[PDB]
């Protein structure tokens, strides 16, 4: 036994009490008093209960951004993993990894410089923490990525191997290996 | 000819269609995030009652503090300076049979119990003890008959008294709880058992059940990433005393 | 003050000293004495310095499995993330997530089931195949999307030939899998002993830990996935959006949102 | 119209061709893993010198114990019962600016320092303080002047005494280290700085630089996953005494 310096410091949630507390509030009480998912987002990302106006905007941003079909990088990454027989959380994690400068992670930088731009601007105008901006697209698109994983599993989709005609093999001319 | 086949969403029009419905029209008519979840995972617009339950399941499942594998994985990546989506993806990778799996397994086994052991709770408990081990969704380290779980009491009371939904899995689990708690006080119906039963009773597709925990915990993981970044947290390196180095004896490398 | 206990127990490496010790051996001393990457693999995954024969086999398994073009799930996943502008480690992690029962990660299970077959079905390949069909589903290590009897996998042919002609290794698992292949290919030409099955059997015959088997494919294919990420970045490849004609939109008829 | 363009490998034949060379032919003629790395990342068969350096960088960097972010991430997933490739992918996600992935930036800034500040290390350090912040490739959590990193000492000695490599970046970084360590003992030239400088001095492709640590540390992360699985390690929950709960007081939810 000895003195321990904490490894981490947390300010948003705790589970040592009767039930988990999100920015000091019990989820059962948040449910009982008519709060929603958008309110829990505000608590865990902003440490305060959103106003009615903010709640309604958060709800709409998430609904509008939930999915944009299977062709886009996040959804396609989740589909590729679903077809490779990967379990849901790990498959969605591969799709989530695609979120960044070119696909849906432009919201934080576009709010900095002024649907990544309307949302980015709106979130800056709501004075939400700068570090939180990408969260709206990450969370919203997780709804769609889970959906695509379920869809492929319902269909028992087989492994994807990209068709040869879809690849430009701009490879080196074949050479013999020289003696070492 | 096609590389993939999709059935849930169409982005070819002016805006995406989720199971045939336009996203802006869902917003305009007062629908919520829980409605979009039902559309993309079940291809059906939830009823008001189903929507209220989906809402509560997501809110209750959003986070469980920083110590658990999901949140902690996101914190470890946040402290390593990794960007939010990739950091949250590392936390999400922890979700599986040991972390989050109790929900899906409780739904699976309580559904099996209703179907195969409708008038035989002892037979169900014996089959589980032989084939699975502890019953998923039963038991808690601190919650008990003497120390009840407020989230379970709330969720059960809400679906029983504030909706007209039919819950055969949850009803069966509540009968199981009467039997298990008589043996040992800590063998209560836990939050994972309550949610797993409710999801089966909502008739969501079997492949969808893990989605509720994955999506809800993404709210908490994003929150932990933001929290670490707001604090300017530093890189984590486990202290030497937190490691039991049960290593091989030191040896000289022999000549080839 | 608290009653502290270890959060983790480790047995493979010790970083406390001037440099890490891998299964008791100093990393720089392994370099100095002419050992290689394959020796470090043996130490960290098996806690034993490979013999020269084991070292030569490990080296070949990794070299032969390093890459198999951009069309396969792991390479394609790394390419998708590279084109999305994602940094190398995170992009390669998305490709690595694709390694599993259908692509590259059937090594562990192939080794497990062929070892079981040698023990429980030594002179009964049909019995083994029937048990697998009933209890597991497709046989891990059997089958390929492009390789077949007509289009053989020279990676498999090379590894088998190296083991058989250039080592004195006794290979009961590999021998049994080769007998299984004769039976499976007679039904369908694509039901060959694949790279995962070949590696899995060889590793079981080398008495490598059963938990280690998938490691060889995971590590080897990381070389290729990093290569694809570099390749796409050298080309300044743009974001990929799957062409509309490659998608069968079997979607619901469009509907108006009803009032609440 | 192709979806992707590839230049490094061809799998269409009887076996793959890596930058035009057949895999089994590389095996047959006595080449190694380090030669396959050179082919797939540089599209050129390494010289004897390059091959020996690649081999050593990978061996030296393979593992650094369970306490570091990438190993700890793989262990957390192993303990959560996640399969090896997905668990190692969570550990690999930790590689970035603070852990293992400073190689590219260290190479970039030391190369620039050789051109812009050849006889002015204080000028370089002042520019970095103002424009970047901490110098990539400088500093370590445990290694210091009092606790040297023998991995760094060995690689530097090997390059200097056992190769023909002209090393302006490495030489410059070693001069920087003399200045930084005089201020604070922990501001050593770290493994990321050492590898980054060596790779720039070898004129390897700039996009390849982080590959060496990513690949090498995958050996260690796989090793940790196997180790935890051999031990049948249970799910990790970070001990409460390791967390500083600076959380809001428990409070009643206000009415809407």
């Amino acid at each position: 036994s000895h003195m321990v310096e904490p490894l981490i410091r947390t300010t948003i949630s705790d589970d040592r009490g009767e039930e988990p507390r999100y920015a000091g509030y019990a989820a059962s009480e948040l449910c009982s008093k008519g709060y929603g998912i958008e309110d829990v987002i505000g608590l865990l990302w902003n440490k305060k209960l959103p106003t009615r106006e903010e709640s309604e905007i958060i709800k709409r941003i998430v609904m509008i951004s939930a999915d944009h079909g299977p062709a886009v990088s996040g959804a396609f990454g989740s589909i590729l993993a679903a077809c490779a027989g990967i379990d849901m959380p790990q498959a969605v994690s591969a799709g989530m990894t695609m979120i960044g400068p070119r696909f849906g992670g432009a919201v934080t930088n576009a709010g900095k410089y002024f649907v990544d731009g309307t949302i980015g601007c709106i979130l800056m105008d709501l004075d939400f923490p700068v570090h939180s901006l990408n969260g709206f697209f990450v969370l919203a698109r997780t709804i769609g990525m889970i959906g695509h994983w379920i869809d492929q599993n319902n269909q028992n989709s087989r492994l994807i191997r990209l068709y040869d005609y879809l690849i430009n093999y701009a490879v080196k001319p074949e050479q013999e290996v020289p003696e070492k």
